[PDB]
């Protein structure tokens, strides 16, 4: 299976899945002063007051927490998006050290972590059809950054020993995602990809460009857990992260000036 290990990590991805070479390829360096400001871009309409958290999941390679989108409760919305997009989980990518982790860059600088709620098109009917299209699926992403504590994160982290390894889960009910956001919903946006196997062309970016801020600690908590199954060699689970792709003359577009 593909990894992020020496032998099996996101050079090799290619082998299993051809369009990791592809047109619109995820993550990419957002160069800031190269994205345009497009003043027909909407506001981003973040509606999650009733989104209902179900489970949290070690899937051997991050943590997704996981929602109910059974119905529209938790939907993203305007930005550069036609239609609703639900809510159906989120997780994180991050680094060994604070000074990698993010897998978009802007200027070429890395963030130690950032943040992927992913929603579907409900124009698909189900997460599984809306992969398999070129407007499938919206990921808002959000930089994290060290410094003082997310109070929105600490139920996560305070969870985590409980899935320390891949394959384990445990409820997680409640957790309110407005709590994961910056303040401002600037943002940038361009059409690419998922950015693990199986690397499809599905998903409408749209990546804030405040970071919030985590803790040392916080992010430390991540580092402790496994990227193996229990009674298995350790291997944290570190450095989950795609380098940026190639560009390829897309534009990404600026809602802010
Ligand atoms: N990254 S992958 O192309 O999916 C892959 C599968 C795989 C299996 C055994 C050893 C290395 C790799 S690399
Ligand atoms: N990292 S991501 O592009 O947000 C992502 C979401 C997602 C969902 C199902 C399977 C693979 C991936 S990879
Ligand atoms: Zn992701």
């Amino acid at each position: 299976h593909w990894g992020y290990g020496k032998h099996n990590g996101p050079e090799h991805w290619h082998k299993d899945f051809p369009i990791a070479k592809g047109e619109r390829q995820s993550p990419v360096d957002i160069d800031t002063h190269t994205a345009k400001y497009d003043p027909s871009l909407k506001p981003l309409s973040v509606s999650y007051d009733q989104a209902t958290s179900l489970r949290i999941l070690n899937n051997g390679h991050a943590f997704n927490v996981e929602f109910d989108d059974s119905q529209d409760k938790a939907v993203l919305k305007g930005g550069p998006l036609d239609g609703t997009y639900r809510l159906i989980q989120f997780h994180f990518h991050w680094g060994s050290l604070d000074g990698q982790g993010s897998e978009h860059t802007v200027d070429k600088k890395k963030y130690a972590a950032e943040l992927h709620l992913v929603h579907w098109n409900t124009k698909y009917g189900d997460f599984g059809k809306a992969v398999q299209q070129p407007d499938g699926l919206a990921v808002l992403g959000i930089f994290l950054k060290v410094g003082s504590a997310k109070p929105g994160l600490q139920k996560v982290v305070d969870v985590l020993d409980s899935i320390k390894t891949k394959g384990k889960s445990a409820d997680f009910t409640n957790f309110d995602p407005r709590g994961l956001l910056p303040e401002s919903l600037d943002y940038w946006t361009y059409p690419g990809s998922l950015t693990t196997p199986p690397l499809l062309e599905c998903v409408t970016w749209i990546v804030l460009k405040e970071p919030i801020s985590v803790s040392s600690e916080q992010v430390l908590k991540f580092r402790k857990l496994n990227f193996n199954g229990e009674g298995e060699p350790e291997e944290l689970m570190v450095d989950n992260w795609r380098p940026a792709q190639p560009l390829k003359n897309r534009q990404i577009k600026a809602s802010f000036k």
